[PDB]
């Protein structure tokens, strides 16, 4: 699990620079001669060292050489292509241009070997479901003032009071937060039954159903705090 992020190529590409610098750096400061032999002959050793240090297999992937082929094919291609151009390049600056050419070719490889994942909207959890359940404490309490102050109704407006405090009390205390019965899903649908039930129901528990189901439903949701039954 996330054992390693970088790879031998990506990781090594930073080390080969030192080998190359030893050769490229040695190119200048020396006599007009011997500057050519080292640039071509020292590169052989420098590239061999990285390759000799990039020894990897990774049987997990089907690729065995293709992964390293990209590094060497492009690396040698630019090197040989960059040098080859020097032969045709204008003697006005064929050597400086030649050396500069690799650096760019060599630098871009670091940009082409980048994972390049970029996955907008990877689907992340905005909020933990375990929380926001505690607020049920107030909901259960605030429910009382809805039950009594409603009961005082003369058999009229009784619901209105609930719809008043239920929608208000929840929002009024927390106006700037969860403005609407959403803090805990299921209510939006489950509540809807209330109007589907308190219309055609036996004439005896018409209110009791409303009192019992709401309290009962909210209680079940109470057990959620104990355990959210996580995978």
């Amino acid at each position: 699990p996330a054992g390693k992020a970088t790879t031998e190529e990506q990781k090594l590409i930073e080390k080969i620079n030192a080998g190359f610098k030893a050769a490229l750096a040695a190119a200048a400061g020396v006599q007009p001669a011997d500057k050519y032999r080292t640039f071509v002959a020292t590169f052989g050793a420098a590239s061999n060292k990285a390759f000799a240090e990039g020894l990897s297999g990774e049987p997990k992937g089907a690729a065995e050489s293709s992964s390293k082929a990209a590094l060497t094919s492009k690396l040698d291609a630019a090197y040989k292509l960059a040098y080859k151009t020097a032969e045709g390049a204008t003697p006005e600056a064929k050597y400086d241009a030649y050396v500069a050419t690799l650096s760019e070719a060599l630098r871009i490889i670091a940009g082409t070997l980048e994972v390049h994942a970029v996955k907008p909207a990877a689907e992340e959890v905005k909020v933990i479901p375990a929380g926001e359940l505690q607020v049920i404490e107030k909901v259960d309490a605030a429910f009382k003032v809805a039950a009594t102050a409603a009961n005082a109704a003369p058999a009229n407006d009784k619901f209105t009071v609930f719809e008043a405090a239920f929608n208000d009390a929840i929002k009024a205390s927390t106006g700037g937060a969860y403005e609407s019965y959403k803090f805990i899903p299921a209510l939006e649908a489950a509540v809807k039954q209330a109007y589907a039930a308190t219309v055609a129901t036996a004439p005896e528990v018409k209110y009791t159903v409303f009192e019992t189901a709401l309290k009962k439903a909210i209680t079940a949701m109470s057990e959620a705090q104990k355990a959210a039954k996580p995978a």
